[PDB]
């Protein structure tokens, strides 16, 4: 219902949209939008995120909002804070066609004044995750996929829906591509790894990252823990000017 | 279009006829499967393989079976073989509603006389792979899940669809639940691990297993050889009456 110019307002006060995308699930989009909240929101900076993968909402899970209750007040819909950081999360978790559902959660919940607001797109490529883009028109989109999948097609897919909301994409994440063991400190690299260096040399991308299957991340997100996971992939990510 | 009747001549030469299920995807069916295929074969055993995944086809891509070409003889669909072992192979991927297709699959294709069919059943536990059960009626199936997602609950949707086609649960197959870092042989184990056992224990069954994230089989996997992995992880499954 929200008019398109309604959600100007609302957006006037997130100072930078960040879209997680991903050429399937699996590869770990939601995790990943985690921690960029994460780390965002342990440097002080004011974070938001905006669960948009209505397929399987996994975001309300890994901050231990299982208590979904949305309330409202004169702002609107007031999304459910994290314990430990505040960050602000809206999921229709939270409520126990979607071209709309997302125009709601940018005009009618109240974001109140946030530098970034991450967007936590469903997997894949296809119209689905075109349409939030539409709506939403990020700043910037963060590519998460799996060593094992990281085509240049699909990188090259991704660069193509960026264009129709004109959205810069600020790097590429290579989910679990790695093991280290803890008890000599070796490195399994796993089979497609190091793909990612070489698409964003090719596609001329900034950042670039590797985050190893990390037992301890898979611990934390089931225990609803996440913050308080320490290790920070994302402590070499661009500065993005959010004013 | 096949007769009901028409099934059982055709499955009158399958010794045994088992089925992989799963509480969802990414859990690793379709490559447990293959391996199930390539632990019989390797035995002398005949083994026969009917991808049931529609959704996501992986077992013609896991076999380098790329050459997706479905020939006609008298005794019907030819099932294309894998070089290696020799295992008769029938996706509807060799074919650039369901509930027929896989009737089609019992009456129409020539599998001969072979001792085993594993039928890999699309992902979860749903409909989908409930109409596969329907038509197929399974002697055993084998129920595959990663660690992290093993609960009671699911092995139990396991155990009741098992009931409406009176298909014993052969066992539980935890893929992907350590990692042994070959500098060292150290095992890292992941959250939840070792919830097969108990559960296995608890329902009374008799084989289990427990499938590391093995970057072999992720390699060979991809290059479509997963008939040269070494490693047997069914090296104990218990024997079973296919006369
Ligand atoms: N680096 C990692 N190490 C270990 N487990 C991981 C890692 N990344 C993701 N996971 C686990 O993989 C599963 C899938 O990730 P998820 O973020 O839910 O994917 P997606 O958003 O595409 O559906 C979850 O159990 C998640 O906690
Ligand atoms: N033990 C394992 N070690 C490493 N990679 C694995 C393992 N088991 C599965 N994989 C990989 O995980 C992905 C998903 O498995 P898959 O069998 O395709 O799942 P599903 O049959 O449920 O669709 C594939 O890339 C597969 O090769
Ligand atoms: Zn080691």
């Amino acid at each position: 219902r929200v008019t398109d110019e309604d959600i100007k307002e609302r957006l006037d006060k997130i100072g930078f949209r960040i879209a997680v995308m991903s050429g399937k699930g699996g590869v770990g989009k939601s995790t990943v939008t985690a921690l960029l909240a994460v780390h965002y929101a342990k440097q002080g900076k004011k974070v938001g995120i905006l669960d948009a993968d209505f397929l399987g909402p996994s975001i309300p899970h890994l901050f231990g909002l299982e208590k979904g209750k949305v309330a409202v007040s004169d702002e609107g819909l007031e999304p459910v804070l994290t314990q430990r950081l505040g960050i602000k999360v809206m999921s229709i978790q939270f409520l126990l066609l979607i071209a709309g559902m997302i125009r709601e959660f940018l005009g009618r919940v109240a974001w109140g004044e946030l530098d970034y607001l991450l967007i936590d797109l469903p997997p894949g490529t296809g119209d689905a995750p075109l349409t939030v883009m539409q709506d939403a028109k990020p700043n910037g989109a963060v590519i998460v996929s799996t060593p094992q999948e990281l085509t240049a097609a699909v990188v090259e897919k991704a660069i193509t829906m960026a264009e129709q909301t004109k959205t810069a994409v600020l790097g590429i994440v290579e989910n679990m591509a790695y093991f280290e063991c803890p008890n000599c400190g070796e490195r399994t690299y796993l089979f497609g790894e190091g793909k990612a260096s070489e698409l964003a040399r090719k596609y001329k991308i900034e950042f670039i990252t590797e985050i190893p299957i990390d037992s301890d991340l898979l611990k934390l997100s089931d225990l609803g823990r996440v913050e308080e996971y320490e290790p920070d992939w994302f402590e070499f990510f661009p500065y993005l000017e959010h004013h």
